[PDB]
């Protein structure tokens, strides 16, 4: 299933920390020290590590900022329920703590829900959005791909799901490498495993799949996601959408629809890809973001 043949495994970024709502959040901060930054938002079950091979394409021209979401990566681990709303609160405060004004967003998965939700609420501060495998409402399980349907239905329970994700670390050991076409190496996996070595620290990994808007639940997330999707369809903000085949959250047919239904939207085919497109073709993702940036300002 996993086909293979140079994707870098190192993380050559100095750590930065900022105090946000009584907690330390870790972030990458490279490139120019001022000017419009490009803000990279990872989703589940990743961290700023997800962007390690994309950032170097952008850092020559723009400040690059990539936070680790609260409870993830190298950020602190407060005793939260880690609902989407918790991530909204911490990211909002992170952005303000850095004094960011106008930004360009580069977003994925739950980072895309964060990014789109933030953009909706702050539309005057978003110069452009690059996105890939983003969250939109999923009307029924019929539309969720069969290869991962029984798995994600099991994840979305309080007994079986917590046993799988918290006790057996199945989201890291199972779902993560399943979301990449090529085989992730032990080194890359160990980077991803690092924040979750202890079962008690896996709460964020269980709550996030339980927050996905599937079959109308949870209703608050469904409504929130519908709201930012409605915003996106009427917004003239420049959009760059990366998609793979067969993809997972954004299949080729959905990408094609969005190419027409989203204003000012350019799409890029990265080739083979499932969920973590950044791990299959970071070169093209990085280079195309870089090609797109000059057209946004100046
Ligand atoms: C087929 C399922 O797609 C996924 C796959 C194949 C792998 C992963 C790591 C994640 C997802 C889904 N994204 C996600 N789950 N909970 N929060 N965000
Ligand atoms: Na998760
Ligand atoms: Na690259």
């Amino acid at each position: 299933h996993h086909h293979h043949h140079e994707i870098g495994t190192g993380f050559p970024f100095d750590p930065h920390y900022v105090e946000v709502l009584g907690e330390r959040m870790h972030y990458v901060d490279v490139g120019p020290r001022d000017g419009t930054p490009v803000l990279f938002l990872h989703g589940n079950p990743t961290s700023s590590y997800l962007w390690r091979n994309i950032i170097p394409h952008v850092a020559p021209s723009h400040r690059c900022i990539a936070p680790d979401l609260i409870g993830m990566g190298k950020s602190d681990k407060p005793d939260l329920d880690y609902f989407f709303d918790d991530h909204v609160r911490y990211l909002d405060a992170f952005i303000e703590a850095l004094g960011l004004e106008e930004v360009v967003l580069v977003i994925h998965d739950w980072g895309s829900a964060l990014g789109f939700h933030w953009a909706k609420r702050n539309p005057e501060r978003v110069k452009g959005i690059a996105c890939m495998e983003f969250i939109r409402p999923i009307p029924t399980w019929d539309e969720w791909p069969e290869f991962a349907r029984e798995t994600f239905q099991a994840f979305r329970t309080a007994d079986v799901g917590r046993e799988l994700i918290i006790d057996q670390n199945a989201f890291i050991e199972g779902a993560l490498p399943m979301g990449v076409v090529r085989p992730l190496t032990e080194v890359e996996m160990d980077h991803y495993r690092e924040p979750f070595l202890k079962p008690v620290d896996r709460e964020p990994l269980w709550r996030l799949p339980n927050e996905l808007p599937i079959a109308g639940e949870p209703a608050n997330i469904v409504a929130l996601v519908e709201a930012y999707m409605n915003w996106l369809h009427q917004s003239p903000v420049p959009k760059l959408l990366f998609w793979g085949t067969p993809g997972v959250l954004i299949p080729p047919a959905e990408a094609a629809r969005l190419a027409e239904s989203l204003p000012n939207c350019k799409t890029v085919d990265i080739g083979p890809g499932l969920f973590l497109l950044q791990e299959d073709n970071p070169d093209l993702i990085g280079s195309e973001i870089a090609r797109w940036l000059p057209g946004l300002a100046g």
